[PDB]
């Protein structure tokens, strides 16, 4: 069995409980970037009392082409995330691309991202096992939301507990998401915490829309939110990229909604 | 006679996506004249208490059932006559669907808000009658149209002469039966400046494939995005509705799912508007 | 009154997902009474060199276009007149599709197939009227029914009392402003052992998104599965059709197209069933 | 600029050309099972004269469970296809799943496999593109078919031009696939061979409708098409699987239909 309530230290991640907060950027562009960028996330987090953890990746590896921009790499990236980390004392979350990368991306990530594609993967979903640290799920946009229960399955089946499953839209039609909310749902019947990547659901494969998504997904009592900002979003994702500017006000509602909704008696209706 | 209204009256209720959220709620049909009854002093004791602005709804006809033997109701005639009923007796406002453009004149004589069926809201002879009542016009949005064009129907309604116009969500074909709410899709509809309501009852059926234990969820999620009402079925023992059952609420649960739904939409609708563009 | 009829026959014509394919083309609309004759002419002489059973195509009316002032053609009166001229003139057997209950009766006066639409396939009031003319009933597959729900339809018209039965194919939603035909679905409807026709011609439609240039790859798909018939628009001049242009095939294009799938069916009619269960 | 006909020795494969034969079995399950599969395809082709290359994996990278089978591995599966290259004369095509795999794969395997989920991996498309194989693109039930050119730039990119497009159905709902016949124009109009993964096209993730599906899609003029059959389809993807004693009609009956619509005048209609 899963743990329903995933503790990382002095952080408690669960459906029932206030949200906690993957944020970052979408790629590291530089390290004066990142640490302006974790910098603003730790301060409004802290006045708003939103629990939160630091999300970069240190390699877009599924781009559309060989040359686009791909972020320091391995080697690079695992110290810059030893910097922030050690620098803030914030947790890390980052995902990892091949099997072996699992390991050492752990000793510095608190949290190691299981990517939507290659969810499936068992070489990749057993490495990142082994590891021991919290394992995020992206859920494939292919894939229906019962078929979540194999994915962690076979976690548990490989060791590790410690489990978290965090939508981002499915496929409809061509070059389209929509973000199924019956889904979640499904997904908290599973009993583990359950978390939204409201950034990656608005793609057209929409930056006006951020709020009004946010706001749906929050209001049907989730673990936490996953989330990207850019000062300028005009390297990567930057049509999905939330104005750093605007930050604050965006959590401030998301903490006043969520605090609302989780104070609600479950209701049954069947 | 170009725009619509962006708020819609109805005496003492107004309807509007900035405005506290209107129920249109009541039951799939008109299964009998005492049910009915009983179903309307029910919503109306809750909204009441609850301060949510109410129209009762109920279909007096089932015109696409599967079978030609499936109960459809009492008809137009009798059902017209029962809506008045309820109408004089609870001093409540009516909404009932309208299926044939002859139709569309009686029902208007009682029904303040009359409902263009999803499957019918391009039949332009039907949109046609019904604008011509100058009733408030529901238009229901079909499972196969994307957001956008709704405009082209709300266009139509003002072509013939109507302006009181509102929009409610029920659904998107998502493969074979199957419905998904895109929840992106209301800020499309609300920035053509009409109410948008969301049908939470029947935006959970899987046609053809129930789902009344989501509804909940669904409706909050919903009515998080901030929207100028909800539309609801509601049943004393869904599993022997006459219609639709198995998305109907339970009618002992209505006041706690209001409840919710009453505190959530007040904090939404007084969240200060962010430009993220 | 219980099953409906494998073999649909219309005269000397012969309908069946075994036997040589049925051609229901024509025009999207009567856009004039010459244009008709000039269509209907061609098709005629064509199919007759290429030896295809043919039965002539149009609307009298667009029942359900975007806005109140487009095209909807020479309405009830006037379009079964052409309709029937058509019909004494060429001695070719006609189709045209029925949109209110009132108009199955004197439509069925001059046609010999009427259709359903889509929109409307479960609309009970008028899948009756027109069940009880006894004319052939071509039922057109809704954007967002799946193959199994058809079944249902069918036995509304059977409950009605007809058994003249025959379904059409024309794309299922895919996400918005998109159809797809899932090849599939053909074998789900055959199963239900009645005539099983493709409309290609509106299954290339990106509606409220033209695809004309793959209507051949896509017949030749549908064809190849082993289908009773064929449903196909064209015109002169596609840009200037007075509705679905965007879909109609090129006139001066109809031989070699129907050439192609001319051979193509022979050979797949001929083919030895296989049992792969 | 991609290769329009890709030749591979004697074979020629061209969306205008005769249809070629990527058959064989979904996963190695011994070796006298493969070689008895691999002897009933050769003796089918070579009497219906229809051109053929042999299709077994090594590994089922991307199953349900941990514990599922997953076949001979890396190492015993490249030696198995090497046996039966050499006895047959036979080419061979299977899948890659990491990118060091590449390469050990290219010494037996005359076309490579590029899997749907990880056809958008940069790593692996790389790896892949080196050893100068062919390579057979997976088209990803989450891709629209205009998407294909991105991942053919990216192979041409990496200096590798002989190139394979295999349609295997888009996702359609929850659990079920639709194949858009539709899409093979837009792929042949980038002048690439395209085929048809008939086999994994039926999936709900409907053996009696194989024979439907491929007709359809080889009606459009294609290459060539990919087909799995077993002796008894009740170790995996059975329900998928051709009976083998079905392989001869079903052959006979598209290469009749292939020659057919192969010698059609293409026709405009725009």
């Amino acid at each position: 069995k899963p743990q329903e309530v995933v503790r990382l230290g002095d952080i408690q991640m669960a459906n029932h409980l206030p949200f906690v907060l993957f944020g970052g950027m979408n790629v590291l562009e530089s390290k004066d970037l990142a640490f302006e960028i974790a910098e603003t996330y730790i301060d409004i987090c802290k006045r708003l009392d939103i629990p939160y953890v630091f999300k970069a990746s240190f390699d877009k590896a599924n781009r559309s082409s060989l040359h686009s921009f791909r972020g320091p790499g391995l080697e690079k990236g695992i110290e810059w995330l030893g910097d922030i980390k050690k620098h803030f004392n914030v947790p890390i979350i980052t995902d990892v691309h091949e099997p072996y990368q699992a390991a050492p991306v752990a000793e510095v990530a608190d949290i190691i991202q299981l990517p939507a594609f290659l969810s499936r993967q068992t070489d990749l979903v057993e490495a990142m096992a082994k590891t021991q640290a919290i394992i995020n799920i992206k859920k494939a946009q292919f894939l229906a939301p019962h078929e979540m229960r194999h994915i962690l399955h076979k976690c548990l089946e490989a060791g590790n507990d410690k489990l978290i499953l965090c939508e981002r839209g499915s496929a409809f039609g061509y070059n389209n998401l929509v973000v199924d909310m019956l889904g979640f749902d499904i997904m908290k019947e599973m009993n583990v915490p359950v978390f939204f990547d409201v950034t990656h659901a608005l793609q057209t494969p929409r930056r006006a829309q951020i709020t009004t998504l946010a706001r749906a997904g929050m209001a049907t009592g989730l673990a936490g939110l996953f989330l990207e900002s850019h000062p300028d979003p005009d390297k990567c994702d930057g049509p999905s990229a939330l104005r750093l500017s605007q930050l604050e006000p965006f959590l401030a509602q998301l903490k006043e909604l969520d605090t609302l909704v989780k104070g609600f008696k479950k209701l049954d209706t069947h």
